[PDB]
């Protein structure tokens, strides 16, 4: 790790069946499972990727989005430098329900630096309940980046994962040690 600069801790937050755990397996293997199975507790995995020239060595935290079976959910937030919040198009519900999401990282609020990141997820798929440009509108009253994404089909995977990191290595007090 002598070419690392920093490691970022990513929490990856939503509604059960969004596509969390989809979006981090098309991120870390380049694959999809149709049949992925729901997470139970959290899911950490690493990854180290380059943006703007500096390799990021990146801690995720995949959650699970069934109340049930979080656990210690202030150890989840605690430290959190970027943090993905995910929707499913297909799902207004899932949407809306993103308030609840917000609200809670709201109480984990020692930095207000936080990089946030919505995603809207399942574009490949038929019947859209929510537009795209709903969903910008939320992130940017909210001053969160945005990106539309398919772990099925790959368009936007990439692009949420680097955009949150080159913003988090530009925000200097949220990662230097
Ligand atoms: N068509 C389509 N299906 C997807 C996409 N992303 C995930 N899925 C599917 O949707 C189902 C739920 O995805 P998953 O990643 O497990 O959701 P999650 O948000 O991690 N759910 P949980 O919070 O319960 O762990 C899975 O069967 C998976 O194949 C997508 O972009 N497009
Ligand atoms: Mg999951």
């Amino acid at each position: 790790d002598e070419d690392v600069l920093t490691t970022l801790k990513i929490l990856i937050i939503g509604e059960s069946g969004v596509g969390k755990s989809s979006l981090l397996l098309r991120f870390t293997d380049d694959t999809f499972d149709p049949e992925l199975a729901a997470t139970i507790g959290v899911d950490f995995k690493v990854k180290t990727i380059s943006v703007d020239g500096n390799k990021a060595k990146l801690a995720i935290w995949d959650t699970a989005g069934q109340e049930r079976f979080r656990t210690l959910t202030p150890s989840y937030y605690r430290g959190a430098q970027g943090v993905i919040l995910v929707y499913d198009v297909t799902r207004r519900d899932t949407f809306v329900k993103l308030d609840n999401w917000l609200n809670e990282l709201e109480t984990y609020c020692t930095r207000n630096d936080i990089v946030n990141m919505l995603v809207g997820n399942k574009i490949d798929k038929e019947n859209r309940e929510v537009d795209r440009n709903e969903g910008l509108k939320f992130a940017r009253k909210h001053s969160m980046l945005f990106i539309e994404a398919s772990a099925k089909t790959c368009d936007g995977v990439q692009c949420a994962f680097e955009e949150l990191v080159e913003k988090i290595i530009q925000t200097p007090g949220l990662w230097e040690s």
